[PDB]
């Protein structure tokens, strides 16, 4: 009749003393054992409704999109974004920014390269760089960040950066450290108690600072643009927004403001860069632990593509095994285990409960991705989770690592193309080795909070001969 049941809170502490020391997600999975798929947790002073399992999540995001489509807060970054840019925006602002971002991430103007071609050229730059590494050990993080950030960069700024550019590396380093800090134990505590903790020093200050330092670059670049801007020939997403800006300048309430410009652009870069490269980091750790899988992908690339012709999107249809392996990397690596917080926009009835306007809601995507009815032994890495008996690709409704409904990842098409083309292009040209034997490889995440972040590891890329 009223909110969903959950553990009884204490006045200021909420459900703190019921939480699990290992983190928010562990805490929530234990509540689920007792309360089932829909339950309430008080995270300090706020009740947050948790939805688990694909059936509840889809009922909320799809069948009740008119109520579950608002965006809630990530406390570690709210002080910085303040509801600006498409990820953190609500109401009419979200509408405008979403429609703008969807269009400009897609349509580039006549003469411009498709998404596919941008990724294919980046892949060849990447392959060249790995040949130049000559089998040396590395943590591949920076390169995985380079290649994915360069995709968004080519759309937003109209250029890419060189792998050697230390100033590019420095921004990549700030994205990496920020995503870890946000996912750390402190950042999960900050989620319960930011009203109190914000008054003291902490990781929330370092994140804020990191973000402003990336934002300073974008402001500058915005200005260089607004200086060379030719209304007949827009070069990129920044010009295109400058032109909407000029068109609506007589409306003081125009959503096309400078703050939206900077923070929308920062959002696309942060999301475009950290999500994919984190998935690739996990993916190559997985190939190190399961070399028979990597050997079998390579066999499929030989047969379908060959050793030299560059992979293309058209090849996916014919490579069920590799597609299954990429799906399973995404499913197992469970990048955003609780998704990104939503917030209900109107008073609503859910499975007999009433959820008032403005209640925060977490969609625990991890529970769809590890659902034992769709994935036998869901805690093990196994590409067979996505294959039928005939070795044809088996897609399923439990695979929602981009979420669903109105707020579904807007980068989904790009991300999928990058995973496929980067992963296949690398394996076409290199096998992998490392000093750690497969049975000693530890897949345990280095952080698990808003993001699930793999540990660091060294790898060698060996040219095939
Ligand atoms: C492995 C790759 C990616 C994953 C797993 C991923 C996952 C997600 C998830 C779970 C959400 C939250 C949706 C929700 O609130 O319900 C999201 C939102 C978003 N993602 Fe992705 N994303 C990925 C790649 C990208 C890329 C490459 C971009 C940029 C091109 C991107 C841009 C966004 C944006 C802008 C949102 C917010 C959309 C909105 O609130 O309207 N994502 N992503
Ligand atoms: O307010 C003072 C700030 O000014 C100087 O900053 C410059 C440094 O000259 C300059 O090296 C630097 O260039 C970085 C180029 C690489 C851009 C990478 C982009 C890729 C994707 C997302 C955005 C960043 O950007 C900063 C902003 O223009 C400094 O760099 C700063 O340390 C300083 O704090
Ligand atoms: C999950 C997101 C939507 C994407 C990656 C990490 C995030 C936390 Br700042 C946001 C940007």
């Amino acid at each position: 009749g009223k909110l969903p049941p959950g553990p009884r809170p204490l006045p200021l502490l909420g459900n703190l003393l019921q939480m699990d020391r290992r983190g928010l997600l562990k805490s929530f999975l234990r509540f689920r054992e007792k309360y089932g798929d829909v339950f309430t947790v008080h995270l300090g002073p706020r009740p947050v409704v948790m939805l688990c399992g694909v059936e509840a999540i889809r009922e909320a995001l799809v069948d009740k999109a008119e109520a579950f489509s608002g965006r809630g807060k990530i406390a570690m970054v709210d002080p910085f974004f303040r509801g600006y840019g498409v990820i953190f925006a609500n109401g009419n602002r979200w509408k405008v920014l979403r429609r703008f971002s969807v269009t400009t991430m897609r349509d580039f103007g006549m003469g411009k390269r498709s998404v596919e071609e941008r990724i294919q050229e980046e892949a060849q730059c990447l392959i060249e760089e790995l040949r130049k590494s000559k089998g040396a050990l590395m943590d591949p993080t920076f390169l995985f960040q380079s290649i994915t950030a360069n995709i968004i960069c080519s759309i937003v700024f109209g250029k890419r950066f060189h792998y050697q550019d230390q100033e590019f590396l420095k921004m990549l380093n700030l994205f990496y450290q920020t995503f870890s800090l946000i996912s750390s134990v402190f950042g999960q505590l900050f989620e319960l108690f930011s009203g109190f903790l914000k008054h003291f020093p902490g990781a929330h200050r370092q994140v804020y600072k990191n973000l402003q330092e990336i934002n300073a670059y974008i402001g500058h670049s915005v200005e260089k643009h607004r200086e060379t801007l030719d209304p007949s020939a827009p070069r990129d997403l920044i010009d295109t927004y400058l032109l909407h800006m000029e068109k609506e300048k007589s409306n003081a309430h125009s959503e096309f403001s400078h703050q939206n410009l900077n923070l929308n652009t920062l959002s696309l870069f942060f999301a475009g860069t950290e999500t994919t490269s984190t998935t690739l980091r996990y993916g190559f750790l997985l190939m190190l632990k399961y070399p028979h899988v990597a050997e079998r992908v390579y066999r499929e690339i030989e047969q379908v593509i060959g050793p030299h012709r560059p992979p293309e999107l058209h090849d996916r249809a014919k490579m069920p095994y590799t597609e299954a392996v990429i799906y399973e990397i995404q499913r197992f690596s469970d990048l955003l285990p609780m998704g990104v917080p939503h917030i209900v926009t109107q008073h609503t009835s859910f499975r007999g409960y009433i959820i008032p306007k403005d209640t925060e809601v977490f969609l625990i995507l991890s529970t769809a991705l590890h659902d034992p009815h769709y994935f036998e032994k869901p805690d093990a890495f196994n590409p067979d989770h996505f294959l039928d008996a005939n070795g044809a690709l088996k897609k399923t409704e439990a695979f929602i690592p981009f979420s669903l409904g109105k707020r579904i990842c807007l980068g989904e098409g790009i991300a999928r193309a990058e995973l496929f083309l980067f992963f296949t292009t690398i394996l076409q040209n290199f096998s992998m080795a490392s000093p750690v034997a497969p049975e000693d490889i530890d897949l345990t995440p280095q952080e698990c909070g808003v993001g699930k972040i793999p540990p660091t590891y060294q790898i060698r890329f060996l040219p095939r001969h």
